[PDB]
């Protein structure tokens, strides 16, 4: 039944309880009596016209880029969001659960909360902790499994090769550790920043803070900055991937050629509650083939209606509006033309001159199940998937060609804008920046199947946990120098940058400017004569610290936003080198700087970067060519920094013991592995 | 500890006690101190050695086709065939069951028993039942893992959904239809056929008679036509899945190029039990590539030896003999020199001039974790999953030039030969042959993990059962009519073979030799008259009925033997046509014609075709390019047949309705699948 | 469905397992074209 | 037509064999001898042993009296590397090529 | 020897063998007991200084047969890095063993590696597929190294 709400505790409470053992959902109220309960009549009959057809099974996958699927879940949406208060809604959602499949009904669940007013305040469990299937190794829930079949009677030796551990005879404990065994390419190098939780989770957040498929003029994000802050996104996930990259002194990527060979293949190991895992794809595929060239044709389209008219300064729409494409403001509605959002008129319906979901297509392995309940996603095809691939990786770089043209059209940015009259920057200076991986606990307890007594108890009896490694570093301070002459609000912008390329070359700004990453943003108060600025890393802006487990209620009162919006900490700085990695921060100091509304954006607290702050655009000052000539100014100062790596698998085991002849326990272990290194025995 | 031994019942008690939950192994005879107990003490102290610098892991797959891997297992194999005698054996196999992986036990202790003297009449369980993880679909496995881990609590619409049902509280029943989710090509039109658990049985058992590693004179396998038997189990095995092809109107396939693509992709479905799958294979993968060019040119030298030697008339060997290719009886050798076995000089060791398991590297994913541990095979790399991958079959296509090169090098079939004087076919006839799917249980109980209760009782409380669908055939009788001038003992060879081509010609006797399918071969005693001779499909050589259930004892006195070498009865014809496939069948009469002993072969009861029958070329008489003018003697007979095929699925559910309008519950399922039709309903 | 004219009025009891088309290309729907065997 | 790729699925049989055919002659003259299916062995290493390479690659090669059968350099392949298929070779009704007849193939 | 591969696995000995650079290589008389052997990279065999200028007469007595079997000292080791790059050095003692003649290779002071030393082969004991089992011996010692 749906939990009665009370307060936002009761509130968190009842969605905890909603999203709890999907996988086994277990009414009095009834839907098809209860039309006057939601503000839309005409998105409730179509929901009980298509339930009465049938939907998408419970045991079958829901795919994010399946248009029928798509389809079904903005249905359900639709329900749940026209619901007149949170009691008809909480008893909806209740209704849904035990009826439709789970996937969609958390997909639809999740953007009601982000996207309902009355939800501020919830708290919910990180998509991980909900569907593990989708963010932990296939061999890890497959020894869950085994734990769970054997009630913990694995014999010893089997554990010790395993890792696995049984504590307090209460929780079971798998050792995760990547390996080498999945190898394909040496993309595969910065697996640990590519398939880290966390980032997968920042993007499905992102996505569903701005869905594409929300393109109406009665939802409040169409009053925000939705277009360019998801661009922003994008480029900035770009730049910091090269970061990382250079970090292992490899070269930035290339676009890829839709007319030549995808080199880099990717193995998934990614298990799906079917049975099913996500296909591997093999080196050196050719991207354009019989079986898809009809998809290819219409992803021509899309890039030459693009292209052509950021050329041409406007854009000739189906529902017969023009979309200029001229003025530095209009980079919005271009970017809802790429990435969605963009609403047509009123009395317009069906498909707009772009097509979406459509670039999957080159990656996939075939075209024949498409559009059906069985249909078997790749890693593309989910939102919480698709940064595993290094091909959409090599498609995003596609894309932003679009928007480096469209800002190349622009005139460059003058001295005047660049500059702060009466502030000039003394010194920046930073503590030691170190980096190291650790272990972080995460909850997969929802991957097993409860028997009878423990559905009763609604809880296993046994909690089951995956150690992972993940990447860390160690708290630093930034502090700056300022002189004003004058008192004044000013926002202080903070990047982190390339200093060499993979060929050892010196930069330069115009090569740099688009692999800068702004890692803080803030505002402050400059009183006259000199004032010390110091930022601790812990207080930079929407960055958060690791997931806290659901089942303890969280263990501040922040969080319930901040999670939505956050990036992890974990990955704020990449990978250095035991000797010291070179790179060079940028900071920069401006005045404050005067339909989109930025209240609608404050209330919704959703203030991404410097959405709440000023006016500028997303990127300043490095989203546009620079002139030599009109730079440099004396609000901006350089700083080179050194990025260094530890490893403390050794730090703590302080033996004067030599290792030279040591082996690995398992013979695919890195050399981030070295606590498991064990001496060569003899049975 | 290891079962007593008193009588061949009590060894096959022992054997299956050694054979049950093998993933869950589990002393007081020390093997350092039994040295003596063998016959080869060199064999044991290599075995120990390596044991002490240590094997593969329990944790890991041994795959068939690693160096490494079969190495190891070889060391295992010599020290369990050494053993002085069968208390010896029983003793060395317990110690080794709770001590080495359990992949490479159970191989080296099928290759003991198969080429062990004192294990005669000693019955073992099928492959799949003692790992169903290689021939049952990896769906299949996670829906009964699920039951195992929830006890059978799973909701009624999902039970519904997935065909789960529980019979008298003890056996969990899961249905398994192959379905088209994963389709790569055409060719999975056949995947009844090359995905059948018993093709890939029969494989394995050919491997396990003749193993390629076995090349020493002591082994009494030596003595026989082994290498004739594999390679016409091969040539075989094409030609039936030609005419399985034949009945979908494909044509017959073509050798791979390894200087091309191949064409044909493939979806494994198979799971291992370290949690990963094989991985999957996209279309249009050219074979040779930068990371495996080594291993092409390897390839490359066996046939340049081969091909060119044939055309010579000999072969010049590492070993420093000469083996002459210019008589047919000198085919074993070549066979012996193409598929292995052949021995050298005694004080020669290591490699020859030809080396083995290359093929699988032009088809796998990479060769970069070649020769590990941690290393996942593909299907190729398994001798029970090589059927299932086209290219395996193309590649077989392309090695099956050599002995086509060296039978086309011999002179032809003189008519003296072919004649059989005193002797005609007056006619053949034969019942209706019809083919149609029915049902099979598979027991895969070994594949989920006990808990401490069931172990102590050597039984899991639930038996879990898979129900697949598999081709059967109707019982038909041949009748056969001779006359004979003289009473005289003959062999009778019965063929079948294609009619027409995919194109629709009428296909000449030259280009139906090598499709042609030795259906059954018999001794009988003609004498003067008339003679009738009535062959039961029940009796035909080597052709066995469904492999029962070793739980049960195997609910005849001959199976021990009967099912090592013998050919699925499901299998015995090829799925036909509603309205009748044309074949035709091809009837031969000859009299019994006459180092290698048929005795040795008698003794093994390894009388495969007609190896223990007469001393002709296995093939014969189309083995050789035929002469029209010395051929259709008057002692052998061509009949044409019609192969129909019948649903069972609506012939007992008779019900005046109309079904234009129903859909399948699941929309993947196939025309096969008419029983899963469900009228369209309105929830 | 699909029949064939050619042997269904050429009702003669006798069997053409031996038979061979007059032209060596010609396809399963001229089996009017068989012809038995011959010897010159 | 022009831009033909002369190796295909169609032909790769015949392919292998001239290639059987290349590596027998080449070697052997790297060699200076030849070892031949009716067990002779033919020198290559005098000028006057020309002769004999001739008979080995455009026929008139004589092997011993009671040898019959294919010798070790098969003939008539070449040409199925210009032709448009091999699905009708061997039969009445095959329409040959220009390389088919020694009365066209110089065109 | 490499330490690590490009992906940063634990290289084994069979993947190392055809990667070994025989920095150095001399003969030695052991005696009973305890032998400490201390070599300068300046003196190891057949390394040679930066060739200097002909036009100075070349401002040693051996030069003229060393410059031709040289190599460079400069490029003795691999460049390393800041932090410093793991490497591994591997060091085993024989016993000296046993048409060519060595007295030929001798007298025209064409003495590289070890032809005028032993009579094993060049590459030993990495140029064969090497048995775990059989290997290992006292006599053999393995030291990780930073450059
Ligand atoms: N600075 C971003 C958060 C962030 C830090 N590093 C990132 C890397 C990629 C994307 C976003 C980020 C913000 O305030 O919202
Ligand atoms: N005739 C074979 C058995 C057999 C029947 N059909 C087959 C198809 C393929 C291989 C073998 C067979 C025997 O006697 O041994
Ligand atoms: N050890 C070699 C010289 C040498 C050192 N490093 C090398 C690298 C490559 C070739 C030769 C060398 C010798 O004694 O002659
Ligand atoms: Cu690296
Ligand atoms: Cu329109
Ligand atoms: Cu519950
Ligand atoms: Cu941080
Ligand atoms: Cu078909
Ligand atoms: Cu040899
Ligand atoms: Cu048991
Ligand atoms: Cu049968
Ligand atoms: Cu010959
Ligand atoms: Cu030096
Ligand atoms: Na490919
Ligand atoms: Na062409």
């Amino acid at each position: 039944e749906p939990m009665k709400n009370m307060d936002m505790k009761s509130k968190e409470m009842c969605i905890l309880k909603l999203m709890n053992h999907i996988l086994q959902p277990t009414k009095a109220w009834v839907l098809e009596e209860n039309e006057d309960k939601y503000m839309k009549m005409e998105a409730v009959k179509e929901f009980i016209n298509t339930y009465k057809m049938g939907m998408l099974p419970r045991g079958e996958v829901f795919v994010h880029m399946d248009h029928k699927h798509v389809e079904e879940a903005v249905k359900v949406f639709k329900l749940l969001y026209f619901a007149n208060d949170f009691d008809v809604f909480l008893k909806t959602a209740c209704w849904l659960r035990e009826r439709i499949n789970g996937g969609m009904f958390v997909y639809a669940l999740t953007a009601a909360i982000f996207h309902r007013s009355d939800c501020s305040g919830i708290k919910i469990p990180a998509p991980y902790e909900i569907y593990p299937y989708l963010f932990v190794d296939s061999n890890i829930l497959h020894k869950a499994f085994m734990m769970k079949m054997s009630k913990a009677a694995m014999d010893p030796v089997m554990k010790n090769y395993y890792g696995i551990k049984v504590k307090d005879n209460s929780m079971v404990i798998i050792d995760w550790r990547k390996g080498l065994r999945h190898t394909m390419s040496e993309f595969d190098r910065t697996s640990y920043f590519t398939e880290d939780i966390d980032l997968n989770t920042y993007l499905y957040y992102m996505h569903m803070s701005y869905p594409y498929w929300m393109n109406e003029d009665m939802y409040r994000v169409n009053k925000e900055r939705r277009g360019e802050a998801m661009w922003y996104g994008y480029q900035q996930l770009q730049a910091r991937l090269r970061l990382e990259r250079l970090s292992h002194h490899m070269c930035d990527l290339k676009p890829l050629d839709l007319d030549g060979t995808l080199d880099e293949g990717y193995w998934p190991k990614i298990l799906l509650h079917t049975g099913d895992e996500m296909p591997v794809r093999y080196n050196k595929m050719k991207l354009t083939n019989e079986n898809n060239i009809k998809y290819r044709l219409l992803l021509e389209d899309n890039k030459r209606l693009i292209r052509d008219g950021i050329k041409k300064g406007h854009m000739a729409m189906h529902d017969g509006t023009t979309v200029s494409l001229k003025k530095p403001d209009d980079i919005e509605n271009l970017c809802r033309i790429v990435l969605g959002g963009f609403v047509s008129k009123d009395d317009h319906k069906g498909k707009s001159s772009i097509w979406r979901n459509l670039a999957k297509t080159m990656l996939s392995y075939g075209t024949y199940n498409m559009g059906k309940y069985t249909y078997i996603p790749t890693a593309a095809d989910m939102y919480s998937t698709a940064l595993r691939d290094p091909g959409m990786w090599k498609m995003l770089k596609l894309i932003s060609e679009y928007f480096i043209m469209f800002k190349e059209m622009l005139p460059k940015y003058t001295r005047e804008e660049l500059d702060f009259p009466g502030v000039k920057i003394e010194q920046v200076t930073t503590d030691k920046l170190v980096t190291f991986m650790d272990e972080y606990d995460v909850d997969i307890t929802n991957a097993v199947y409860l028997d009878h007594d423990e559905m009763q108890k609604h809880r296993s009896d046994m909690m089951y946990v995956a150690r992972m490694h993940r990447l860390n570093h160690q708290p630093f301070k930034i502090t700056i120098d300022v002189a004003s002459d004058k008192a004044v609000e000013c926002v202080v912008r903070v990047f982190l940058g390339p200093k060499l390329d993979c060929m050892g070359r010196f930069t330069s700004v115009n090569d740099k400017r688009n692999d800068m990453v702004e890692i803080d943003s803030f505002l402050y108060k400059l009183e006259t004569g000199k004032n010390t600025i110091v930022r601790d890393s812990l207080e930079m802006n929407n960055v958060i610290k690791e997931r806290p487990w659901s089942r303890n209620n969280w263990a501040q009162d922040n969080w319930w936003y901040k999670s939505r919006i956050g990036f992890p900490h974990r990955l704020l700085l990449p990978m250095g080198s035991h000797g010291g990695m070179p790179y060079q921060m940028f900071v920069i100091v401006t005045p404050v700087r005067a339909s989109i509304d930025m209240n609608t954006a404050k209330e919704r607290k959703a203030c991404r970067w410097t959405v709440c702050m000023d006016t500028m655009p997303l990127g300043f000052p490095f989203d546009r060519p620079i002139d030599e000539t009109n730079f440099y100014t004396k609000n901006m100062k350089f700083h080179d920094v050194m990025v260094y790596t530890k490893d403390l698998a050794m730090s703590n085991m302080v033996k004067d013991v030599d290792m030279s002849e040591m082996v690995m326990k398992r013979d695919d272990l890195t050399y981030l592995d070295k606590d498991m290194l064990v001496k060569r025995s003899y049975k």
